[PDB]
């Protein structure tokens, strides 16, 4: 049906109620004959970016399908990718409820889910029953009560377990709802986590007789100088591409607005802006050394033609595709 009707009855249920509700549904049909409900035809713009081939530019970020259930249905809307997780070692339920929350006149979503997954070795199984035909992205993170200077081990352990089953590999060190998570992109903190990863990612490859690319998802909230130092130390440590940007603590654009107050990470149309300077400003450090994977904001065809303009090779959506729903990955992925 028409989408804006189908936002019209979701916006009445609280947030995540809305999300457990539409996922219900999509995992009762997911792998299924009913999976023709969601599906829609879109023509193919192949890219190749961190060694691989992606049917089309545009991705699912992660946050949506956490635990890789729905891989299949969402498959079938049109996404060149899809980024599942983020997933932790060991299952966990996330912050207490409400965590969620929008702003609808922002076009705008306040979140501090806390990391709500059912584990690694679940979504590995649900991975494994999948038969999406595109580029799978597998999303990390630290567990909520590992000690964030051990950190460092879940996502080892997550490595380890997924390396064989995933497109690429997303370490997640941006999140704002677990605390400390962030202090790993600074200093030789984040330069002791990339020399780990990559040293995994190298006896991985030659256990499993392939090469996982990595990629790295920053926060949006860092200066140009920290920018710079990240940037940086992704190319020393030969990171293979970087996810810009994770959801931000700012709030100048949603004053006097409801929620704009809740604590947690800002995302959808109020973070397009930051977001796509941020990707430009990379870029320029980069200078052409790894790819970036830009999302933020991104709710149009020319929202997205920004972020590739800015320096981005791939896009990602999340707050646009709910607030927008189907109709804008066929406008994305055909006008792009
Ligand atoms: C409800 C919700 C859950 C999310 N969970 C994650 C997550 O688990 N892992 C991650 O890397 N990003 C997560 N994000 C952030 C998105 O993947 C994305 O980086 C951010 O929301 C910016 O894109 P958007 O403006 O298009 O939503 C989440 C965002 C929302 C709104
Ligand atoms: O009702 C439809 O046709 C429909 C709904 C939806 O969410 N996605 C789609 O591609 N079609
Ligand atoms: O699950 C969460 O709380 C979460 C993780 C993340 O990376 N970003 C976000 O906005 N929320």
């Amino acid at each position: 049906m028409y989408y804006p009707f189908v936002r019209k009855a979701l916006f009445q249920l609280d947030p995540e109620r809305a999300h457990e509700f539409t996922f219900q549904q999509l995992r009762r049909i997911t792998g299924t004959p009913f999976e023709a409900l969601v599906r829609q035809k879109v023509p193919a713009k192949p890219v190749n970016c961190m060694g691989l081939t992606f049917k089309n530019p545009l991705g699912l970020a992660a946050g949506l399908d956490k635990d890789g259930e729905c891989i299949d249905a969402l498959g079938a809307m049109g996404f060149g990718s899809i980024e599942i997780g983020t997933v932790t070692p060991r299952p966990q339920p996330g912050n207490d409820k409400p965590r969620l929350f929008r702003l609808v006149d922002a076009e705008g979503l306040i979140n501090r889910m806390g990391f709500n997954n059912l584990g690694v070795d679940n979504l590995v199984e649900n991975v494994k029953k999948a038969h999406y035909d595109g580029v799978l992205g597998i999303n990390i993170g630290k567990n909520k009560d590992t000690p964030v200077e051990q950190g460092k081990d879940d996502y080892l352990i997550c490595m380890e377990k997924i390396y064989a089953y995933a497109g690429y590999i997303a370490i997640n060190i941006s999140s704002p709802n677990t605390p400390g998570l962030r202090t790993l992109q600074y200093g030789e903190a984040l330069d002791d986590l990339l020399t780990a990863i990559k040293n995994k990612q190298n006896d991985l490859q030659a256990m499993h007789h392939k090469y996982v690319p990595i990629a790295v998802k920053i926060a949006p909230d860092l200066s140009e100088e920290e920018l710079i130092q990240v940037a940086d130390s992704l190319v020393r440590h030969n990171i293979d591409g970087v996810i810009a940007t994770n959801t931000t603590l700012d709030r100048s654009l949603v004053q006097g607005m409801k929620n704009c107050d809740q604590t947690g990470g800002l995302s959808g149309r109020p973070l397009q802006l930051k977001s796509t300077e941020i990707i430009r400003r990379l870029s320029l450090e980069l200078n052409g050394r790894l790819p970036i994977i830009g999302v933020g904001g991104i709710d149009s065809v020319i929202a997205a033609r920004e972020k590739i303009a800015a320096g981005a090779s791939l896009v990602q959506i999340y707050s646009g595709f709910i607030f927008k729903g189907p109709p804008l990955i066929k406008e994305i992925v055909t006008h792009i």
